[PDB]
């Protein structure tokens, strides 16, 4: 698609990084041969390295609560037990069985490649696909329709796959500042 070496893509990156707060919510789905997790999610982010992920059950209870800051991450599991560790990815994988690539997601959920260098844009110069190798772990990110009701537009449909595990995100809306 559209080349990343274009003023439109540079402008989009700038507009997203110029933001200081991001918040979205929607439907979350984690699928693997070991487990299937369906829940409503709430993602709140401040800057590029601080965020909160909340997964709530259909009935209203918390299935997962994760708050992350560089080198400090707190997690409340599906049984309500709270833990603190230094790395978000190791922590979510070890405590819930869902090895979600949170460190990368804090960039990808915003429509930015982050540490990834292998990616492509759609006709509107918006992130469309990403291939990220993380220790033999090739993550494949596919973007669906964007939320064009915000400025800049933000991702509203995302699918992440590792070949085995699959994570689906569908955002109802966003609030950015």
């Amino acid at each position: 698609g559209k080349s990343p070496d274009s003023p439109q893509w540079r402008q989009h990156q700038q507009d997203v990084r110029n933001l200081n707060q991001y918040q979205t919510r929607g439907a979350f789905a984690y699928i693997s041969d070991q487990q299937k997790v369906y829940a409503r999610f709430f993602w709140q982010q401040t800057g590029q390295d601080r965020y909160r992920l909340l997964l709530t059950n259909p009935l209203g209870s918390t299935e997962l609560e994760l708050n992350a800051q560089p080198g400090n991450v707190q997690l409340v599991d599906n049984k309500g037990q709270r833990y603190t560790a230094d790395d978000a990815e190791e922590m979510i994988g070890k405590l819930t069985g869902m090895p979600i690539p949170l460190n990368s997601l804090r960039q990808w959920i915003l429509g930015l490649p982050g540490d990834a260098t292998d990616y492509k844009l759609d006709d509107q110069y918006r992130l469309s696909e990403i291939t990220y190798s993380q220790n033999g772990k090739n993550w494949k990110v596919v973007y669906g329709g964007y939320d064009t009701k915000t400025q800049p537009a933000m991702p509203a449909n995302m699918e992440l796959t590792d070949g085995g595990q699959r994570i689906k995100l569908k955002m109802d809306n966003w609030i950015v500042k």
